[PDB]
């Protein structure tokens, strides 16, 4: 059943790395984690504030490599997205980081951010919730809290997925991706989206306008090389007003993938609404039929 | 000496074209008819009245109707209708070959339209930063709207700011920037700011809140070699809802400006709201005491 957890093997790190936490959120995220009989490592600066960030660059750092000191930590995973783990990645001790054993960095959002840098460094991880998100269609954000032990544990191993357009075909390669602003917001800097040939594109978002989300995927599609991408892959756009916009999200994101000669896929259960299913970030993965294998 | 209220004549004609946001029919009537009063010959592109969602047209429309204002011989400046989005998509297509080959005829507009003005920087091509066209179509609004006249003349030559942050010396360098969404939206494309050393950036924005003036601000400068601009120069934040922040706008941007050692300096009239100077955009410029100067 898939709102049953996972027992997770060993410890799991709670960091910050991107927006400040509320306290009540915090308190209630613990309580539910316990109720699950996980065991964590709060980060020591998971309640600073430095205006919306959780603390200054140097206190999320020190989280974030403290939770690859410590050897029982067998999961890493993020509080809240939101902004700002970008700014974390020119202070990263990479070194550090590949010599402690493996231990998946979990988040979505604003942590794609970190995802991609991961994959590029060859680190484990995972696109899924973000910890607070226990602490706040029901059934269904509890079976995507739940996907995350038991992605954890490997007993998920495929989502649904449908393809838009184009003809039948098989398309393997390594799933990036995550949310769109976030990632096109690192275009041109040393965070840029890793995207190997073949890969499988994961885009998402939220709270924006046709526009905006066009802005961005031009950028983003420009700044990477985007004709030998393997697929493109949409999950969830959520709460983005359509304000009299002549064609749908899907014609807009349908003319791009037709210029760049890569097939679209979309309702991937992943994103920012009830639905948002974890999936390995930087693994090989195969669309075939009607969903995406690992 | 004149009021800044008053024009100064035109010669030859000016080409109007639309290579972002549609026009809408009555606010481009009501830019002509003031034209008209002003004595000003105009050319209209073939596709200015074009939609393609909220773009003037297609791609190839917007092409033929820039390539158009540089083959035709008595074209004198190239002022553009309206920002919004889209320019930045006809970087790929542009003919800088047949752009260069024609007589000096400045681009002017603000907004999205600073992605072009960079890219003609970058190919020598005369630019100003100012109103768009449009906004003669809707007193220092009308001080704004004489300015671009007033500067293809060449009989303005300074606009006040005041000193921020940093030091105090003399900066000598080219005018660059314009909209900060706009200019982070096309870093790691072939569109990116042209940013030599010892430029003067000038960076100004409306409608965000402060996280994602920060995320933009964050992804520009480290997406340019940021540390050997000469000036950061701010014009305004109009309508960008502080909501609580606990730091200030000017104390964001003072600690991005110190970062990366480069003297902050605000209040130029320059931007979305009533007080939008024209500026030569690319010209070498000198920052001193409380004036910049061409």
């Amino acid at each position: 059943s898939d709102q049953t957890w996972q027992p997770i093997d060993g410890r799991v790190a709670l960091i910050a790395p991107a927006s400040a936490i509320a306290t009540e959120v915090l308190e209630a995220t613990l309580r539910q984690l316990e109720v699950h009989g996980v065991d964590y490592h709060l980060g020591r600066h998971v309640e600073a504030r430095y205006r919306y960030l959780a603390g200054t660059v140097e206190q999320r750092l020190e989280d974030l490599h403290n939770a690859f000191d410590m050897p029982d930590i067998t999961a890493v995973w993020c509080l809240r997205g939101g902004y700002g783990c970008g700014q974390l990645l020119p202070g990263l001790d990479w070194g550090r980081l590949e010599a402690a054993s493996p231990r998946p960095l979990i988040g979505f959002s604003d942590i794609s951010v970190l995802l991609s840098a991961f994959h590029r460094h060859g680190l484990p991880a995972i696109h899924g919730p973000v910890a607070t998100g226990l602490g706040l269609e029901q059934q269904e954000r509890l079976a995507s809290l739940a996907s995350v032990s038991r992605l954890l544990a490997g007993i998920d191993h495929e989502l649904p997925v449908q393809h838009l357009g184009g003809h039948k075909q098989r398309v393997e390669g390594a799933l990036i991706g995550g949310n769109l602003t976030a990632l096109a917001c690192m275009a041109g800097t040393l965070g840029g989206l890793h995207a190997p040939a073949g890969s499988i594109l994961v885009l998402e978002d939220v709270g924006e306008p046709y526009y905006r989300l066009e802005r961005s995927l031009w950028q983003l599609l420009e700044s990477i090389d985007a004709r030998q991408l393997g697929a493109i892959c949409l999950g969830s756009f959520t709460d983005c007003p359509r304000k009299e916009v002549a064609h749908s999200l899907e014609r807009i994101f349908g003319e791009y993938a037709a210029a760049i000669e890569v097939p679209l896929y979309h309702h991937l259960p992943s994103g920012a609404g009830a639905q948002n299913r974890a999936w390995p970030y930087g693994k090989t993965a195969v669309l075939e039929g009607n969903r995406l294998r690992w």
